């Protein structure tokens, strides 16, 4: 129908920074070499779409955001091999080229042809495929989810089962994989040991059924907010944690009740000084801890080295370490075969015109996780 | 002969903070039940020895230091069944006492019975086997080998091959195997590999060794002492980079050199802004930087977290991460064979009786290693 066509349609625009989504009409240039254009059917709203609002995450504007969603393949451009018009997809944010020194290295995820070190807000040949009245938009990390129709090179998207549920698989784009890889890729969290979680949103839930998924005996999560544990509980924290309850610092009664230290602990709140606790609540000689995010904003933390000298190891990682063509699709098969389950981590759905309304719930605290349906 | 008698022999003593040591004469008790008496043959002069010294390293005081050598077992106590008397020994100032919970990992190497988290100064059963005119003299880190003969705990003691040269092999006790383990086994260097060492001391000598033996094609010393440059590069170093020569920073000049960030860099200075740089110089997505000292009175750092998002790995060890009792023997066992040189590191030895000597050629960086024979 459409197929080597202009496509209009509706997208949400972030004009300037510090303001609300437009809903506007674009168009959406039909995909060139080694592009794909995707008909949307589910996107996430995560903090890294309100870290471009706020400005903290800089990237060129006007801009379509979005990175972590689903849909189905509308068209392929000239040479487009790895997958169909029909084929339901995820789109990457980190892209796997197959070909840099990182995506030939058995440890890196960190494709080189990313757009997150130096934003270009384009395409891998360097133009955009979205205009709005005639003036060009910039895409975000070479995804642009928010949009009914989008165009992604073919490095950054994954083809999955045919039979996959968009509404809940949409996750495997962000969140979801940069919990639970922290546990299963980057920590490599072993059967039977103590893991610390610091922080209870949607990625500390993560990587909770991460730690799960390995067999860890104790889950400790740490949160000051009590209204988050019974989720947490739910999805395997063996025990619940609020720093608010104690006298002493947090690291010295997680080394009390640890017996002197967890063997990994994940830092998932963004925060300076929760990074270094984290570390230090970690077992002295062989204490594995990894930090889950960072806020792109975020100042120099202040450490003492002697918590590495005695044998700790400090770790960070994007999309949960995994190399993301190869991952998506085995993540994808795992929630099909029923390993894990994605709803605990769903507290919304909003059809995509009250995008304003959903951005609301993620600064309110009120949401896990809102999906916004097209 | 003498033994389950007192000996009389001469130790140096350390009074009182900030003084030079004391040749004196003391008495040395008779091994308790799992303690093992050794004869002195050689005992190197380390960094760690006079911080003790200046009071960074807080131990109590009067106390016998030194603990980097190797000797000949006098006799040993009730029960000790892994030396006989006559055995070439290297005592280890990080036990392995096997029952422990960081003994059985895998992983850790930092025995939970060290002296020097907590320290005592005493051995294990918390008394002293040391006098001086009736006055009880400390232990250090449960060695003390800065005196003719010692009594050590079993735990911290390993045999070595019979046919070992103790004049040479007294490095395997510190310097040289924490290097050498930083590469071979913290790192774990793997072939084909870049990796930076930033200082050509002693210790950053070993990390090049290990980094050689391990099969890295360049290895970059840095160093801000350009006659450091010959020896580093005759133990593997294949460019040497003077900080000083450059216009711009360091991490950027070794990022450009590697084609963005080499695969390992080791901190071997023990300064705070040098641990930065040298985390900042690997590779952002798959980096392993590994501290390798650090002075016992160091400040907090400070370090902007967004380093290790990407994909980096901090870690620290003691002793090269080696499990000391099992390890030690293997290295002289491997240096026996040939698989690599100690004499390079060697560049001063004096008589046990000039040991203020050997201190201020410490202090001064005349020294590679000074190693003091009785
Ligand atoms: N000092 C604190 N100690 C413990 N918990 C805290 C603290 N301050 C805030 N929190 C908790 O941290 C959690 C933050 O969760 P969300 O804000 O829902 O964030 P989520 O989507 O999970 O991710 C937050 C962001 O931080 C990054 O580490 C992570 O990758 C993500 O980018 C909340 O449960 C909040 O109560
Ligand atoms: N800013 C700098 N940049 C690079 N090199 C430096 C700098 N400042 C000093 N150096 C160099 O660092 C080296 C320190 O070497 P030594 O003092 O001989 O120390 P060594 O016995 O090898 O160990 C020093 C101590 O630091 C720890 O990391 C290590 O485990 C040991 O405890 C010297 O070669 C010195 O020139
Ligand atoms: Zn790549
Ligand atoms: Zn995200
Ligand atoms: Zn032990
Ligand atoms: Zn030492």
């Amino acid at each position: 129908s459409t197929a080597g066509k202009v496509i209009k349609c509706k997208a949400a625009v972030l004009w300037e920074e510090k303001k609300p989504f437009s809903i506007e009409e674009v168009e959406v240039a039909p995909p060139k070499a080694h592009e794909v254009r995707i008909k949307m059917v589910a996107t996430g709203i995560c903090r890294s779409d309100d870290h471009v609002v706020s400005g903290t995450l800089v990237t060129p504007l006007p801009v379509i955001a979005g990175h972590e969603a689903a849909g189905i393949v509308e068209s392929i451009g000239e040479g487009v091999t790895t997958v169909r018009p029909g084929d339901k997809v995820i789109p990457l944010f980190t892209p796997q080229c197959g070909k840099c020194r990182v995506c030939k290295h058995p440890e890196g995820n960190f494709c080189l042809k990313n757009d997150l070190s130096m934003p270009r807000g384009t395409m891998q040949d360097g133009t955009s495929r979205f205009t709005c009245r005639g003036k060009p938009i910039h895409h975000f990390l070479g995804t642009s989810t928010f949009s009914q129709y989008t165009v992604v090179d073919e490095i950054s998207v994954a083809k999955i089962d045919a039979a996959s549920p968009l509404e809940k698989v949409c996750l495997i784009g962000c969140g979801f994989s940069t919990g639970y890889g922290s546990a299963v890729k980057v920590a490599k969290v072993t059967q039977g040991s103590t893991c610390a979680v610091f922080g209870l949103g949607g990625v500390g839930l993560s990587v909770i059924m991460g730690c799960k998924a390995a067999g860890a005996a104790r889950i400790i999560g740490v949160d000051i907010n009590k209204d988050k544990f019974a989720k947490a509980k739910e999805v395997g924290a063996t025990e619940c944690v609020n720093p608010q309850d104690y006298k002493k610092p947090i690291q010295e009664v997680l080394t009390e009740m640890s017996n002197g230290g967890v063997d990994f602990s994940f830092e998932v709140i963004g925060r300076l000084d929760t990074m270094v606790t984290a570390l230090s609540c970690c077992q002295e000689a062989y204490g594995v801890s990894v930090i889950v995010g960072v806020p792109p904003d975020s100042q120099n933390l202040s450490m003492n080295p002697m918590l590495l000298l005695s044998g700790r190891t400090w770790k960070g990682a994007i999309f949960g370490g995994f190399k993301s063509k190869d991952s998506v699709p085995k993540l994808v098969a795992d929630f099909m075969a029923k390993k894990f389950a994605l709803d605990p981590l769903i507290t919304h759905v909003l059809p995509f015109e009250k995008i304003n309304e959903g951005f609301d719930l993620l600064r309110s605290g009120e949401s896990i996780r809102t999906i916004l349906t097209f």
